[PDB]
């Protein structure tokens, strides 16, 4: 099959059409790069490791490298886990990258460098030096980057990685970079923008810095700029969960009126957390193609009432005005200006953090004509009175956020080391609704969704609550207190397809009261039912019936009491679910499955999940009754013995999952004649040996995935074929060189099975 | 010292003045009563056990018994833990109590008896047969109880202990009980009141039954009745967490108008959960001395608006009107009738469960003249708008309950087997207050308390929030998000004595922001400070200062980071607290105390708590610096070695607590010359032997308590003196015969040290 044993502990991906040989050593804890790298490699990745340094002998016989990822080998003091500490910082000998004539990208983030390395090839187009200790920019060290295009010099001096010195950039340091397009100086303690910047810049990220004043001759040459991020300069420090230094006298970022003049191709402008109080319309005079405008965490509560600058943004797509409230000011209503009607191309409008008392109908009148408006975020506003019927005008919308408000009837780009698909959505989750009336949801027949998660509604539904919701296809009733006393629950939701009544264990924990689990009989088009984490311990109805239910999640419940010894009542609980194909009966404290319960299983079942249950002895001969089962899931269980013969067990099972099990040895005809298998998991086990008579190539040649890591393989001369099978077969085994180790014998401890060579076996 | 070794495993209490010898065998798991009971015994108690039966030979030589407690030896199927199952029910041979001429009380609850035992002495005054299977009452079995006074025949037939048959009571079964005063027939599935009842009844508990109609000739002879409990008859079954059977057509308990006529001395009348809709004033025509009236869980929402019957209760003390709301009815205001002004002697008024929208000022106008009104409960009402200034008229009150409402700026007698002491209290806990204004608490200077627990207030207090609270002596700010950025927090609370800022770990978990822990310097009369469970990990201020702080609870925090290795900054964190006497620095993940931190301890410290910390090695010689320490608490720790000599350790330590420790052997001069000791704990340890040279009688004679149970005592001939010391010394050792056992050797496993006799030691 294979006579080329490659002991490389890194993943290899081949793309002949793209000429890409990707070697991936992510999270491999290597101290030195492995020997024998194929010379056709193009992409090279080395994440968090323990590699001390780099020498020119590292990339000596690799010229075709086009991407080198050396990110975060020695993470700084506060940016990563302190379980992997380097003795010192990273050092690079001179001319360590000059031999890479085809290099085009380099990632050196989080390695505690003092200055920019020298000797880089002129073909380099990307260079990222984030999370380093480079707080000084000069021209002589940038002369070699005359052909760079993307430069990430961010996260160099701030509270996570301090340097105690303001960012020093000499005059015209980036001027001679005629090919530079992206420049990110985020979290660098920058005092002034490094003028002059190259005129070919397209993305400028100067956010989360200490820039206090902007000059009129700052962006005077940037005519091709498209993204300008000045967020966090003079930030809003009140109740900030991060160390922030505000400006003196609580002054905002001093931006002149004639500042965004040369910016003509600007499409994204984020001024989030700048302590701004006024937004002059002169800023938006020359930027005609502005699409995204972030103005969050400011003091624009009085500006939103006027909002004159909105008259200069006819092509605005997004508008973030979150958390603009005043201190000790509880407003009675939201004061949206009429100029909001000038945003013709507006799609998303998030006005969170604008806390007020009552949301009336005519308060959203400027938004009554935005034909392109889809999302309307109004969460975290602590609204008290809000008649939902007023939303009968926003039918063309897609998301109506009515979040944690109490209606009643820093660096988000940190690259560290639902209902929107069904239609109209009313997200009333985490509100102060404690009972459901039919008149409250009136004039809301167009709703395809209704999220009532976390409202803590204690109500006995008899089939008269969600009456106006005729077109409802998804109802989220999680984190409440549902009382299933009548089988007529959710009977008026004719077009209901998905029902989530999870986390309603309050009334289900009680013993003796009626629990009609046959409430799905009146649901004719119900496709998915999520009732997990409900602690369902009893049920008056004996069976569950449905003409269309295909998915059922019954995890975190008590089937161990329903299938108790001698209690033959609830054995056929899911037998009448004809169209059921996806069962998720897991975490149900099931210590054993009583013989006969599989006879009360849906005949069309395909997906069975029995994870985190506690099965002490799961029988296998009863799987013949499930002639359509394909994805049996027995992960995180306490099984002891694997089946006798998988061929006699099932004819359609192909996705056996036995993760985190307790198995000490496989059988000797396990995979005999089980050709239909295509997926097997045996991770985190206690097995000792696996022979050949149970693993022939007729069955191994078709398996797509096979996980045999984190176990107790004893690598002695007892399973020599396994050796000849582990390093000479192309079956996909992930983590085959670092996680699956050898616990013995003696000097053979911790050895990888891929590099096994016992010459003293057949001398 | 003592030559009478009593191997009785039950506690003995002697009262010579009362002539009471109380033998207590609570939770002792005995199979047969022990032999050798002293004949002077009067009180005898046997709780949950495994005793099969009783024979006349049990109380043969005990005549002076006046109280026999045989409760709950074989608990029914659902009333107790199923870990102690009896093979059958309890049986009593005839004439098992006739030999007790001085018997006056008998408790036979929860023993699954079928009928009332016969042969009881005529001197019996109390007889309780609760939680049994006695669902039939006859006259021939009650003829022997002609001198009984208290009869508890409750909990005989209901959902916890079913019998499937209505309670059968023959005509005039209790008539000949001329001395009967208390009769409780609760939870017995009674259909009709057992007329006729003895005219000398004073307390009648017929609650939680299935009585549907009351007759006019039912209480016609009860003229000395004082307590009448008819709660749960035709109950309110909506959203009930217990199996309840309501009456047909949703009808209330049919009580005639001329029903409470003969009742003249009635003081307590509870009609809770009767589905009542009207309360006729004719019911309260003859009962002039009614003090307590319970009317909870009814449909009196329209009756509270009228409340005519309140004109007939001039001596009413309590009035419970909780949970009288209507279904699918969210009221806009609380409609209290004017007749509430007729309750001159009213003290407590709980109107919970009366959910409405807004609580205005003039809604409580009838209560504006109740001079005796103290408690005003208004929790669980979901109030939205409620101006607190309107409470400037209820200054004479004591408790103003403003519970889980959202204001913004079955059988409770089941005998199973703060701020009210400081003055005026405003309990605004678990409300929807997210920020504190000075104008909100205006006109509330009389407040001695303010509970703001669970409001989740994210605010940076600078000393201007609680300004009108000049007389505030207690502030509960738990379960919030406090930002201690300024040392001027709570500076305006001049008369503040207790401050609870616990469970505010949100902003304290953040690293880098300022945490001014010296905010107690401006508090001149602060006596107690509770800041536990705050995860305090950093502090800008180095020390904490206070002229008056005496108690400080600092548990559930991170002192393991504040006292890190080499970090000598926060060593003297509590040194400036001069008057500090009670320190509770526990659960702080402290793996070791760095040497020198005790030098930064308050000199006046008396109470130190280091529980659940994780101390791997706690030094003892450093305790000489604490010359006032008396209650050192080292429970639930991982210590290994006890101090060398307690005399050289401390001169005032007297309450050593080493519960749940890991100690394998004591020293040989531990308690030498440590005369001041008066309290020692060594429970849940791993010790093996304790000799005499460390435990002399000069020090053992004064110790009040000494706990040495749940450990690994090896009871071999190695510590014979210990034997002669354990059963011949009167030092108080609780659980000396059941919990402290012997783990060896061999045949001597599980033996009690109190019954140790090794004759083969010195043959
Ligand atoms: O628990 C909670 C957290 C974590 C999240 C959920 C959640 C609410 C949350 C929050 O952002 N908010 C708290 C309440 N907010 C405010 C705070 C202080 C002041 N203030 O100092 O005057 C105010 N004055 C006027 C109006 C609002 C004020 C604004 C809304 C966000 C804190
Ligand atoms: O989570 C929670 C729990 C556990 C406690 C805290 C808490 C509130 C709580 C509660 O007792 N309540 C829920 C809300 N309550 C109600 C429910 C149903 C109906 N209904 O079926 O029409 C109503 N119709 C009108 C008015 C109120 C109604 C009454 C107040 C009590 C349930």
């Amino acid at each position: 099959a294979r006579w080329f044993p490659k002991t490389l502990p890194c993943d290899v991906t081949l793309d002949v059409s793209k000429n890409h040989v990707i070697v991936d050593c992510t999270d491999k804890h290597l101290t030195e790069i492995p020997g024998g790298i194929p010379t056709n490699t193009t992409n090279l990745t080395l994440t968090i490791n323990h590699i001390p340094d780099i020498s020119p002998a590292s990339f000596h016989r690799l010229v075709h490298l086009v991407e080198i990822d050396f990110r975060c080998n020695c993470v700084p003091i506060r940016l990563g886990s302190k379980s992997n500490m380097c003795p010192r910082r990273l050092q690079i000998k001179p001319r360590s990258f000059s031999g890479l004539t085809y290099l085009k990208s380099l990632y050196l983030d989080g390695n505690q460098l003092l200055e920019i390395p020298q000797g880089l090839p002129p073909s380099l187009q990307l260079l990222s030096l984030e999370a380093n200790n480079i707080f000084s920019i000069r021209k002589e060290q940038l002369t070699e980057l005359a052909n760079i295009e993307i430069l990430y010099l961010g996260q160099n001096c701030y509270y996570r990685n301090p340097c105690y010195v303001s960012y020093s950039i000499e005059k015209d340091a980036f001027l001679n970079l005629t090919k530079l397009k992206v420049l990110s100086l985020k979290d660098n303690n920058v005092t002034t923008v490094p003028t002059v910047l190259p005129s070919t810049l397209t993305e400028l990220y100067l956010y989360n810095n200490m820039i206090a004043e902007i000059q009129e001759d700052d962006f005077n040459n940037l005519n091709q700029l498209q993204i300008l991020d000045l967020s966090g300069n003079c930030p809003r420090c009140y109740n900030a969960p991060f160390p922030c230094t505000p400006c003196k006298n609580n002054s905002p970022l001093q931006i002149p009126v004639n500042a965004f003049d040369a910016l003509t191709e600007l499409k994204v402008l984020r001024l989030h957390s700048n302590s701004l109080q006024h937004v002059p319309p002169r800023w938006f005079k020359n930027i005609n193609n502005l699409q995204e405008l972030d103005l969050s965490q400011n003091f624009l509560a009085k500006e939103i009432g006027d909002a004159k600058f909105l008259h200069f943004l006819p092509n605005l797509i997004q508008l973030d005005l979150s958390f603009n409230f005043e201190l000790q000011v509880y407003r009675a209503s939201m004061n949206l200006s009429q100029a909001f009607s000038s945003l013709k191309s507006l799609k998303i409008l998030r006005i969170r953090g604008y806390v007020f008392k009552e949301l009336k109908s005519f308060q959203l009148s400027p938004l009554h004509n935005l034909q392109n408006l889809e999302v309307l975020d109004l969460g975290t506003n602590f609204i008290k009175i809000a008649n939902l019927s007023m939303f009968k005008q926003f039918k063309r919308l897609k998301v109506i956020d009515l979040s944690v408000n109490k209606i009643s009837p820093y660096d988000k780009y940190a690259r560290s080391c639902s209902c929107y698909k069904y239609g109209q959505t009313l997200d009333l989750s985490k509100n102060s609704i404690f009972f459901i009336k039919s008149s409250d949801f009136q004039h809301l027949s167009f709703l395809k969704c209704l999220n009532l998660s976390g409202n803590l509604i204690s109500q006995t539904l008899n089939g008269s609550e969600f009456q106006p919701l005729a077109e409802l296809r998804y109802l989220d009733f999680s984190n409440n207190r549902l009382d299933l006393l009548h089988s007529t629950a959710f009977e008026e939701l004719r077009k209901l397809e998905v029902l989530d009544i999870s986390s309603n264990s309050h009334y289900f924990q009680s013993e003796g009261i009626t629990h009609m689990l046959n409430f799905t009989k009146n649901l004719k088009v119900l496709q998915k039912l999520m009732m997990n984490d409900n602690d369902i311990s009893s049920s008056t109805s004996r069976t569950m019936e449905s003409e269309s239910l295909r998915t059922l999640e019954f995890r975190g419940n008590h089937l161990d009491v329903l299938w108790r010894d001698g209690d033959n009542r609830y054995l056929q609980l899911f037998k009448n679910l004809l169209k059921l194909e996806e069962l998720d009966i897991s975490k149900n404290s099931l210590s054993f499955l009583p013989s006969g319960v599989f006879d009360g299983m849906p005949p069309n079942l395909k997906n069975l999940s029995l994870a985190k249950n506690g099965l002490k002895s799961f029988i296998w001969e009863k799987l013949r009754y499930l002639k359509n089962l394909e994805t049996l899931d027995l992960s995180h269980n306490q099984l002891t013995t694997v089946p006798e013969r998988l061929s006699n067990c099932s004819r359609s099972l192909k996705n056996l999952i036995l993760k985190n099990n307790q198995i000490r040895s496989l059988t000797k005809y396990f995979l005999q004649d089980a050709f239909q298998l295509r997926y097997l998991d045996l991770s985190s086990n206690k097995i000792q040996m696996i022979q050949k008579t149970s693993f022939p190539e007729n069955v191994l040649n078709n398996l797509k995935m096979l996980l045999l890591h984190h176990n107790r393989f004893l690598c002695t001369c007892d399973a020599v074929w396994f050796v000849w099978w582990v390093q000479h077969t192309e079956v996909t085994i992930p983590y085959l060189a670092t996680d699956v180790t050898c616990v013995g014998p003696g000097a053979h401890k911790g050895q990888s099975v891929i590099s096994l060579d016992l010459y003293t076996c057949e001398l």
